[PDB]
């Protein structure tokens, strides 16, 4: 029932994601010189360094907010891909599966702890 435990759990999950070769295209903001039309397609860029920095700054109140930003990394990849068979999009799907597998208990434990706090 630790209401704060999600933060270190998210830090550790972000460390695992950074060790994953599949996270390479998503570790830093998409380079607009490499993809000049990116902002014509994507309204809200997101990447894992921005997620880690937001967390470290104390700018996430809950793991649900962090999860919304990580899911935005994957929806941006899906929206920008010219093909469902592209290399970067394919990496995003594996990384998303790994992220969802690991974030589930973090969310469950946090929501359970908050329900206990307000019991
Ligand atoms: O998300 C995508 C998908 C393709 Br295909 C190319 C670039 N980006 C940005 C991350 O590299």
């Amino acid at each position: 029932y630790d209401i704060q435990a999600w933060k270190k759990q998210c830090e550790e999950l972000l460390n695992l994601i950074f060790q994953c070769e599949d996270s390479e295209p998503f570790r830093q903001p998409v380079d607009l010189l490499e993809y000049p039309d990116y902002r014509d397609i994507i309204d809200t860029p997101m990447d894992f360094a921005t997620v880690r920095e937001t967390l470290e700054a104390g700018n996430y109140e809950s793991p649900m907010e962090l999860c919304k930003d990580v899911r935005l990394i994957f929806s941006n990849s899906k929206a920008y891909t010219p093909s469902k068979r592209s290399r970067i999009y394919s990496m995003s799907l594996r990384l998303s599966a790994f992220f969802e597998e690991h974030i589930s208990s973090v969310l469950s434990d946090y929501k359970s702890a908050l329900r206990f706090h307000k019991r």
